């Protein structure tokens, strides 16, 4: 079996880079606490016992709050008055910095207008190894450049507005089914340990690493590990992601948190990385925790070092501290667990005094502009044959598809979305958020059709076909809207556990369209998806006249959907993954069964790099729709490729803030009420076995403590570390490269110029995207288009180095509008 | 059994009144006609044979063009781009005789914009004996004053546009159940003939009858006659309601055309009143006719006076030209049968000509506007604790209950209307027209709260009740639809044969309701039904804030209710019936059994005139909600009643012939004429007048079935209660003059309902009934004096013994107030003759 091989001492932080205002203020203030105070910033207060989906107990005694941590990537879940943003699938199909950063900022907003201090995003693990993984619409692309950049932006959009973004997955945590012991234990599967991503160390490195990197430099404070295991070691107590890859050589000086049910150790993940276990307890409300009183124990019998705890909570404190958290510090002022105005201050167990729990705050503002904007600007047009846009002409509309209508249990009538009823705005799980309202496609296309006095009818039942037939043969356009659905693991819809069972579209919506375009010459097809689906049965057929896939658009969907089909807005947006003839033309199956007996399956990335595009590229397949394409209401002409050259060693020793006292210091104090599933950091009694209760307390610690796991003298500094995401050399630029780009049609729009290089070598890909930009460029207007390709860039990942090399193959350049349109290349000078 | 006694010659036109120019370009036409050419207006060519509902073949060698009849009552059915207007009890509960002529006026301008001649409407039978027969919707009010003032109105609007008008169905046609054989055969019940209503003479003079005199004196150009009998004789072919009541009584000059399916006799209707025979055929596409080839026959074999069918010409060219169809006639433009832009020119049998049958001409011009304002008009507020009208500051809106939302067939997804999905805008049968869109509760709801920043959802799954729940504790305002639905007998859903089974919510109203009310302290109940529902579960629950019945409103639904509920129009409507505690408390139960063995079911009118609020007031009951019960946003106050008394040929001519009939040999079918197979012509396979009949009983003791008088052309008497037009004229001589001040007395504009009731005086009279009424704009503090008149027949009563309108010695007395039960202000009436 895969085996994931030891890296200590877990790495401390060192006020790196952007941190070194931050880590002052958080070691002057950690220097203060004893230890019972650091041991509550590091561990949760348990499962819904007080408002957040997870939650701290914070330092009373020196005014720092329990820390709130609240999902999703998408909008605050589980509360009210607040917005439900376009997922992040939809920022990957904007190809748009500037809007993933808006986007980013609007959800900070909100996010801290309710007292919470930590949003639970955004995600870029998955990263999309599997086109029907349940769960990369959170995420952005396959692609890792496009994925690195969009989700820099929407961190610094997010703690620029003072919460602290949380890069999720952290890693591998490719697929739904296997990822949790009691989830396939429900789903019929009797496993002893979750699934096992098994990857080697260039792949790791220049695939799903890659925008972690990205996190990291861009200032993220914190990281979620994941629920898998990474070659048979949990993410969550993994030495060699977290201590090595993450903490030594990607250089971060934030804080790692558990996924919920992901802790599974004390000892083993505190050495081997882990800084908060969330919600703090061992299995929810078991009023048991792996730290809490444990923590303290396993610092007071010298197992875990002082200094390893010490750093925890200088990470947490120096990611609040960096944000300025502190500055906009309120208790949550909603509960997570009920609407109610009024209830008992700890929900789970009904405890602690009665109160107000919700203030029904509304953080909305105008956010609902961004949201309809961000939806128009993340429409792809895939298809359109003189068709778009509409004029308000049209004496007929045909509106087809229940994916048109109203969800009728109302848009948050499906406890976490987990149902596929009426129009898709948002997929399942904890991804989501609670509409404010939604506005179908059916009442913004009715609205503009009765503006013009038209007439206009929306069927809204998939099998309803003798009626799909009547209309369609009277109608001047049928727009038929279809979708495919998916989320995470522990909602199953339809026999879909999480990963899609296949990429057909949902509700009969193959079916749908042929039966409207057997009947109508002007059919157009609107595609609402957590990502590709299968098209090949109808995309070609003569009457489908445009197709369009919106992704996943929040709130405002009808409204960004008919800006788009009238005009207000010209389509810029590209797919940001590709679209097959089949599901065997993606490869990268799901593990969908045991394949290792009754212990943990075994997912082994044998494809290397090869997913989405790279794999098609390589296999020499052709997409219908390829990686990067979209068109627009416009022409545009990319000419003119000019390509120019451009012109510590070891670390500190581990410190200590602060002192440790005896036993009976951190025995629970006598006034004090304790909450029933509440998890405290004090102790029973000064006996440490008696106050643990753990079976295992005592024996055969030192053969369980990995050999550095407590050395807390200097150590070297990685080759390919010592900066922010990475040696600081890797982000020096190398070439710049230039390109003319004309709108050439008749409608002002945006062109979306891409930069791929091919690096060489028998084992790359044919070509892989560096740069990108959106560019607004009205009729007959041109600019030049500059970017520059860093070391990073240009370089491989050397497993015998350990360390980013430019290889000695040939590289070359292309510039054009997708991964397949390409009119510009050049090769690239030799540089190093 | 009931008898229906004879009453025999058929009337003769005779340019009575607004008539004269009509009758006499009439009669200069018909006396150039063939005999084939006059029996060709008469007869319908056959079901789905030409573009229109009905069609008759016209006369081409006049250039007198087949005249296309169509419906609905509320806008033009199975065809394109028309617009579809609310249902006339909407109009009903508007009081508005304004509204109610712009509505016509709307209609008749998109009907005559298609090339139809005649709209199969408006109705005003049934009246409403029964609070769950399946198409009263269809009429207005079971009150007669209200009812005919507004079928006048409609009337007016639409033959002021060019369309002749045509008042249905007469007569006493007051339920669905058993109305035609086959349609009972198809429900289980063998019968032999149809449901036959029997009622006094009294009572169908002051109730059933009453409307059709105001249709009659407005000018209505045609009259379509019923499925039932009436005392055991069809309503097509019923001497005594059509020659006696309609044509000489109430001296109606237009012409009288069947129900579809309701002509049962060539000779015998002919001689007992008929006009025309529609769809033209026995029985759909049977290829024979009751009339066009037996009609020409039945003249030249002497049966049938040649002055009848000369009257029927001169009756149904009159109607046309008196509404200028002449001057606006055009071939209809579409087809009912199918939307394709190409077809053959005969449907049904797939031949003649193949050729353009769609035009697609978009008529509906800016008529949107009357169905928004008129469906926001009638929109009732029955209960309003301080809760409307919305602010639009409502921080979370719950729109709950199927009827908020969408129908997800598409609005014309079921045929006819005949499902109850979605919301409730339309009701099912032939009193229908196809939605050019349909804006519903949920949209025009949604749309207002996202216009001020709110959030809002619709819950539209009336089984899901935890959602309901959950959403409802959350809401600032929970707005419930519900809905109640009926239409015509052919079509029946969910076991509800035309007539409703009960009139209890559908789709789990009550429970919805209730599930709402016990989770929010401000829910407010919108009900879109054809007629009354109980709401005694829930109307007075504590949490229940508002409840508004807002009909059936066509095209503008959820525009016409925001309007309503975000106080851009302040509601001015009043129930048009009674809104009673129990289905018992309506009494008058439909007749859903056979009760005559395997003949024509009996259903008897034993209640008399006593039917909705006159019965809940002789049984001293106490409705819920009374007849012309209605509340706003301001109050009104009314004072200062006062009352001010104020200060015919005995035979007719001899029966007119107009033109020559000359041997059977001119009649044969035309040597060069393709015959259309099942097209319906008014020739003659041969001079054989048997065999060309094809009759089974032609020439079989024919005298014996001619009735007593039924050939007598000489001069008749005119009844005492005839002479003019809806009856003698001195029943509309104005006696009493009435005034009373009306002031509104709160903060808001709005639109008061005066309503002035008579006592008649009498043991057996209802202790009040409506006579005048009107609908008067007042701004805040605003006051206005109301004056109306009441005529001889609103001081009379049906004497059978005189068989005239008289005005009895009891002391009679006038109520003026706000409702049938809030009438503040009384006055004795002195005596008066
Ligand atoms: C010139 O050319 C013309 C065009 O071709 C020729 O016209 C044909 O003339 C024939 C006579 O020669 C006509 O045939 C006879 O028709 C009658 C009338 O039938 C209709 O009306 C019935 C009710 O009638 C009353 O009311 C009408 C007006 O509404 C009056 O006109 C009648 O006079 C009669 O009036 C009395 O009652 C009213 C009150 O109700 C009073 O106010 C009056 O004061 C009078 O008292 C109605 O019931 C009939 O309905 C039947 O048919 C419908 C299908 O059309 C169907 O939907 C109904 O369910 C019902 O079906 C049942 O009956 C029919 C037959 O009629 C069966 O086939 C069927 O299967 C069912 O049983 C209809 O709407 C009709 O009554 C005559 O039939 C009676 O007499 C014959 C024998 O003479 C019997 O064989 C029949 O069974 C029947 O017997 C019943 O009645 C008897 C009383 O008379 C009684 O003794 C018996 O006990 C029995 O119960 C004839 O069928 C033919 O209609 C007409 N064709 C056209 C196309 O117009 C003309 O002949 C020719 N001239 C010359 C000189 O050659
Ligand atoms: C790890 O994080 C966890 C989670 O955040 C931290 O746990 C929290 O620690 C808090 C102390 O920082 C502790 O706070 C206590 O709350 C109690 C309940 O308060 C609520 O109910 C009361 C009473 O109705 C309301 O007044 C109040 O507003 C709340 O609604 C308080 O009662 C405690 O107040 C006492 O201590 C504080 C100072 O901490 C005094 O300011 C206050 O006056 C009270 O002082 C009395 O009691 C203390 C000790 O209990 C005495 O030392 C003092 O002399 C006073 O004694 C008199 O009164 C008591 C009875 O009232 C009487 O017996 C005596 O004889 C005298 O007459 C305090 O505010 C949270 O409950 C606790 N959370 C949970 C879930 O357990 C933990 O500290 C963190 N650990 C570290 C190491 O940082
Ligand atoms: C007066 O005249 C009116 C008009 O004719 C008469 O009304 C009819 O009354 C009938 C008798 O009540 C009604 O028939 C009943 O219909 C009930 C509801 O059927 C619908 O809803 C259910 C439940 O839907 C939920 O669950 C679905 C499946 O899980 C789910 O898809 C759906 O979205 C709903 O979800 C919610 O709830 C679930 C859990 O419950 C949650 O998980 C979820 O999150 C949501 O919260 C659905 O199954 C069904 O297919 C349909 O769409 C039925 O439930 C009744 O059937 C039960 O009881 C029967 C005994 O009565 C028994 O045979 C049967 O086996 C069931 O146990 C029943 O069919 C009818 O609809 C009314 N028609 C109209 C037009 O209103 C009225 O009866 C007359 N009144 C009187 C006094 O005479
Ligand atoms: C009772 O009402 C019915 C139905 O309205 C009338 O029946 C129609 O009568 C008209 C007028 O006579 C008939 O019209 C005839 O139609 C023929 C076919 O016309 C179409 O197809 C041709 C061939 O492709 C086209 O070229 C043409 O434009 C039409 O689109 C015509 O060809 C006839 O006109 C000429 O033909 C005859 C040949 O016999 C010659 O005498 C002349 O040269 C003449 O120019 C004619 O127009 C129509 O077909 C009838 N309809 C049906 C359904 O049968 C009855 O006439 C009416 N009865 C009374 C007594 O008024
Ligand atoms: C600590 O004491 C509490 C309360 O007495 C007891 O419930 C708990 O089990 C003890 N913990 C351990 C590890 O024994
Ligand atoms: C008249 O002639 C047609 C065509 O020959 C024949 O089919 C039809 O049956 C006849 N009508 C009658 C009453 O015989
Ligand atoms: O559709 C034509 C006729 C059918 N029977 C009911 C009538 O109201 C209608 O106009
Ligand atoms: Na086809
Ligand atoms: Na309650």
């Amino acid at each position: 079996l895969a085996f994931s091989p030891p890296f200590y001492p877990s790495p401390w932080a060192n006020g790196q880079g952007e941190w070194a205002e931050a880590y002052q203020r958080a070691v002057a203030i950690v220097s203060q606490m004893t230890l019972d105070e650091k041991v509550n910033l590091t561990t949760g207060t348990g499962w819904e016992l007080e408002k957040c989906v997870g939650q701290t107990g914070g330092v009373p005694r020196l005014n720092i709050g329990g820390m709130c941590l609240q999902d999703s990537p998408l909008g605050i879940r589980d509360s009210d008055y607040n917005s439900a943003f376009p997922a992040g699938v939809n920022v990957a199909a904007t190809w748009d910095k500037n809007l993933a950063y808006l986007r980013g900022q609007a959800m900070g907003q909100e996010f801290s207008d309710k007292g919470i201090d930590v949003q639970l995003g955004p995600a870029a693990g998955p990263l999309g190894r599997s086109p029907d993984g349940g769960r990369n619409w959170e995420g952005f692309s396959p692609d890792p450049a496009l994925t690195g950049v969009l989700f820099a932006e929407t961190i610094k959009g997010i703690q620029d507005a003072g919460v602290v973004a949380t890069a999720k997955h952290y890693i591998l945590n490719e697929q739904e089914h296997f990822r949790q012991v009691a989830e396939a234990a429900g789903y019929g599967f009797n496993i002893s340990d979750t699934i096992s991503s098994n990857v080697d160390d260039k792949t790791i490195h220049e695939m799903y690493l890659w925008p972690f990197a990205d996190a990291v430099r861009a200032g993220v404070g914190a990281i979620m590990c994941s629920y898998n295991q990474i070659n048979n070691s949990y993410g969550c107590q993994n030495s060699y992601t977290l201590n090595k890859l993450l903490k030594a050589e990607l250089g971060f000086q934030g804080f790692v948190m558990s996924d919920w049910g992901a802790h599974h150790s004390g000892v083993g993940s505190a050495l081997a990385g882990l800084d908060m276990s969330m919600p703090g307890d061992i299995t929810f409300d078991s009023a048991t925790s792996f730290w809490g009183t444990n923590l303290t124990i396993a610092v007071l019998n010298g197992t875990v070092p002082q200094w390893r705890v010490d750093d925890m909570a200088v990470r947490i404190m120096a990611a609040y501290y960096k944000v300025g958290r502190d500055r906009l510090y309120q208790p949550p002022n909603f509960s997570s667990w009920t609407r109610d105005e009024y209830g008992f201050k700890y929900f789970y167990p009904q405890e602690g005094p009665y109160e107000k729990v919700n203030h029904f705050v509304n953080v909305q503002r105008n956010h609902s502009e961004v949201i309809r904007k961000l939806g128009a600007d993340s429409t792809v047009l895939l298809k359109n044959n003189n068709a778009l846009p509409l004029t308000g002409k049209e004496r007929k509309v045909a509106i087809l598809g229940e994916d048109a209508g109203s969800n009728s249990y109302g848009a948050n009538g499906c406890s976490d979305r987990g149902c596929d009823n009426g129009t898709l705005a948002m997929a399942w799980g904890s991804g989501t958020a609670e509409f404010p309202y939604l506005v179908t496609p059916e009442q913004a296309i009715q609205a503009e059709v009765l503006k013009h006095k038209g007439s206009v009818y929306a069927i809204t039942d998939n099998w309803a076909l003798s009626q799909v037939e009547t209309l369609a043969k009277q109608a001047s356009v049928s727009l038929v809207f279809v979708n495919s659905d998916a989320g995470e693991g522990y909602i199953s819809v339809d026999g879909n556990e999480g990963d899609r069972n296949n990429l057909t579209l949902w509700k009969n919506g193959d079916n749908l369209i042929k039966a409207a375009a057997n009947n109508c010459n002007n059919t157009i097809v609107v595609i609402h998806s957590v990502g590709p689906v299968l098209v090949d049965e109808w995309y070609d057929h003569p009457n489908v006249t445009a197709i369009l896939w919106a992704g996943l658009p929040g709130q405002e969907s009808g409204n960004s959907l008919a800006d788009v089909l009238y005009g207000r807005v010209n389509p810029g947006a590209k797919s940001p993954f590709t679209w097959g003839k089949t599901r065997e033309a993606y490869g990268d199956y799901l593990v969908r069964e045991l394949n290792n007996g009754n212990g943990a399956p075994q997912d082994d990335f044998s494809e290397g790099v090869f997913i989405d595009y790279r794999g098609f590229d390589k296999r020499n397949e052709t997409p219908i729709y390829e990686f990067g394409h979209g068109l627009s209401y416009t022409t545009f002409n990319y000419s003119g490729l000019h390509i120019q050259v451009l012109n510590a060693t070891e670390t500190g020793a581990a410190p200590t803030f602060g002192q440790v006292g005896n036993a009976s210091d951190y025995v629970y104090p006598e006034g004090l009420t304790r909450i029933s599933k509440f998890i405290y950091p004090w102790l029973n009694s000064t006996d440490l076995k008696a106050s643990s209760g753990d079976p295992y307390y005592g024996v055969d610690t030192a053969e369980h403590v990995p050999e550095g796991a407590t050395d807390g003298s200097p150590q070297p500094v990685l080759p390919a570390g010592g900066g922010s995401g990475g040696n600081p050399r890797l982000y020096d630029e190398l070439i710049r490269v230039s390109v003319t780009v004309k709108n050439t049609g008749r409608v002002a729009g945006d062109a979306v110029p891409q930069l791929y290089v091919s690096l060489g070598g028998p084992n790359e890909p044919k070509v892989v995207l560096r740069k990108f930009d959106r560019l607004t460029l009205k009729p007959s207007e041109e600019t030049v288009w500059t970017t520059t390709l860093t070391r990073r860039d240009l370089s491989n990942w050397d497993v015998a180095a350990q360390d980013w090399v430019i290889t000695s193959y040939p590289k070359k350049v292309h510039v054009g509008s997708s991964s397949r349109q390409l009119p510009l290349h050049a090769a690239l000078p030799k540089v190093q």
